[PDB]
């Protein structure tokens, strides 16, 4: 049930902090008590609040938080947007059909269709169902098994999806798009600060393909230096765009234009 779910959540109480007490605050917000502004920090106002919940739902109240109270979370919430006010395509395998399903998670995130449309071509040429045959990559935006579900804890509740055990719902376009555009914040984020510009779609791309923490030391990692030295990791992972033909190891510039290069090809 949602109580499996709950379950599995981390057992929270007073004095605990980060992801788990955000989401605990936000579905707290949406549920009708407010604890302020999420900040990951288990304090009064939330203990509070969780009390109250825990009061009003006929809860063991003792301000902690197991799998009754996250069960009553999920199932009391409400979504300030759900996911169905984002249109399905009239059809997988279509840019034309993609469009309009991106226009719309724009409007609902903030981010640009070009940069959703982009990444969801050199992804998966638009085929929102397709599955990796290298590994978890699953989608539209070709997430991973686990990368998914921790996006699927922090930013599901705000489209309405609670859990996604199979990790299934990377199949459904809407969700995944939804989901692409938060990573795609959350990495747009990162580098900004570091990249004195507006991070561009190589840039939030090789966020999206590298990780983020990668990506940043990459984009600031000198021109001429060799990548494979700096990333031996992705390097042995991805030799086709680390390493030349005769097996020498390719400059960062290099990388970067090859890398801009593919993601060229998708664009407008
Ligand atoms: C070998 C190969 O080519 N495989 C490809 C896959 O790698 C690729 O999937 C992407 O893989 C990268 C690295 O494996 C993965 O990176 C992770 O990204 C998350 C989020 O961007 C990072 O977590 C964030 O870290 C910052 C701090 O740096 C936090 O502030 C933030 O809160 C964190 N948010 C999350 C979501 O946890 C991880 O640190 C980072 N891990 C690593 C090792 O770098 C991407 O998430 C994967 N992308 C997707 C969509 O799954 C895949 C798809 O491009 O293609 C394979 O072929
Ligand atoms: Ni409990």
């Amino acid at each position: 049930h949602h109580h499996h779910h709950g379950s599995i959540m981390k057992v929270l109480r007073k004095g605990d902090r980060g992801d788990e007490v955000c989401q605990l605050q936000t579905l707290l917000n949406l549920c009708g008590y407010d604890v302020g502004k999420p900040d990951g920090i288990f304090g009064n106002n939330t203990f509070n609040q969780v009390v109250k919940f825990q009061k009003d739902n006929c809860l063991d109240s003792d301000g902690i938080v197991g799998k009754n109270t996250w069960a009553e979370l999920f199932s009391k919430y409400s979504p300030p947007i759900p996911y169905k006010t984002i249109p399905m395509p009239t059809a997988n395998k279509s840019r034309a059909a993609a469009t309009p399903v991106m226009n719309a998670v724009e409007n609902a995130t903030g981010v640009r269709s070009q940069l959703l449309l982009t990444f969801a071509s050199i992804e998966s040429a638009f085929d929102y169902e397709i599955k990796a045959k290298t590994s978890s990559a699953t989608g539209w935006f070709q997430f991973l098994t686990g990368t998914w579900k921790t996006m699927i804890e922090n930013y599901g509740m705000k489209y309405g999806v609670l859990t996604d055990p199979t990790g299934a719902l990377r199949k459904d376009p809407r969700i995944s798009a939804l989901m692409g555009a938060e990573l795609i914040k959350e990495n747009m984020n990162i580098l900004r600060p570091v990249l004195k510009r507006e991070p561009t779609d190589t840039d939030l791309y090789l966020a999206h393909f590298f990780g983020p923490g990668a990506a940043r030391r990459f984009l600031t990692t000198g021109q001429n230096e060799l990548a494979a030295t700096h990333f031996p990791k992705e390097a042995q992972a991805n030799p086709s765009i680390f390493y030349n033909k005769d097996g020498s190891p390719k400059t960062i510039q290099e990388v970067y234009n090859l890398m801009d290069g593919k993601v060229a090809a998708h664009r407008k």
